[PDB]
């Protein structure tokens, strides 16, 4: 008995996190995407101390840690919403916060239905893959290492190093239980296909927050302080080319 890796994991598993939205006063296209803004600036601080308390994390350098969180950020926290939809509301809606539930009609008024369906879509693979709540904290921790710039980071070496490790860590997950190497080559299968679906739904809405962000003041939608600097500082890199994500398949 030594599942140090999967311990940690576990034991720096953010907690819950409400976007403090009235939902008490109608809906309104304004109203629930800044409140979306707001849980997003209160969630990006406890990512960065999540990642931050990540085994091999500090080997990067100061700048790639940053550089990381501010480019997997998208992607990390609709991974986790996935989760929470399916495990607490069986993916019948989306789960963003506690004071901050989707239904069909918010996901029209938010003027992103399309994409709400996708990250529905995900939150239902939690179930149809049968995905243990072990498998889900890994799978996590390695979306934070699946999107670098194509020119590579200031040490890309220990970036690669450290992701290797995770993956080889979602070995690990997956062979202690199967015991013939069939069920386990097929579910390493499966769940690889499970986090490449990700990265096109993440896309998908970094062009949303970008464009909305350009509009903002005619919309009335506010936007926090980082959340507004990193949405047109990095977010653009993506949208541009120069920041690709690490799919495993093709
Ligand atoms: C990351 C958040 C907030 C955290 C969460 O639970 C997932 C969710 C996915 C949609 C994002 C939202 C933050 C604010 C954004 C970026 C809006 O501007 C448009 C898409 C929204
Ligand atoms: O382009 C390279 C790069 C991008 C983000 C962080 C560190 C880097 O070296």
């Amino acid at each position: 008995c030594q599942p140090i890796f999967l311990n940690v994991l576990e034991a720096i598993e953010p907690g819950v996190v409400c976007a403090g939205h009235d939902n008490n006063q109608p809906d309104s296209f304004a109203a629930l995407l800044s409140s979306l803004n707001e849980l997003g600036e209160r969630q990006l601080v406890h990512v960065v101390k999540w990642a931050k308390a990540l085994p091999g994390f500090r080997n990067l350098h100061v700048d790639d840690q940053m550089a990381v969180i501010q480019y997997s950020w998208m992607g990390l926290m609709v991974f986790a919403m996935g989760w929470r939809s399916f495990t607490n509301v069986n993916s019948r809606m989306l789960y963003f916060a506690p004071d901050l539930v989707f239904n069909e009609y918010r996901m029209h008024k938010s003027r992103m239905y399309s994409q709400c369906v996708r990250m529905r879509h995900l939150s239902q693979e939690f179930g149809w893959l049968q995905i243990t709540p072990q498998e889900f904290l890994c799978m996590k921790a390695l979306l934070l290492f699946s999107i670098i710039p194509v020119d590579g980071l200031k040490n890309q070496k220990f970036f690669d190093e450290l992701r290797m490790n995770y993956i080889k860590e979602l070995d690990r997950i997956i062979a202690c239980k199967r015991k013939n190497p069939t069920s386990c080559s097929r579910r390493f299968y499966q769940l690889t296909k499970l986090l490449d679906s990700v990265q096109p739904i993440a896309r998908e809405l970094h062009q949303f927050t970008f464009d909305l962000l350009i509009k903002s003041h005619m919309v009335s939608v506010d936007f926090p302080e980082m959340m507004a600097e990193i949405i047109s500082v990095q977010v653009p890199k993506i949208l541009s080319g120069k920041v690709k994500p690490i799919y495993f398949h093709t």
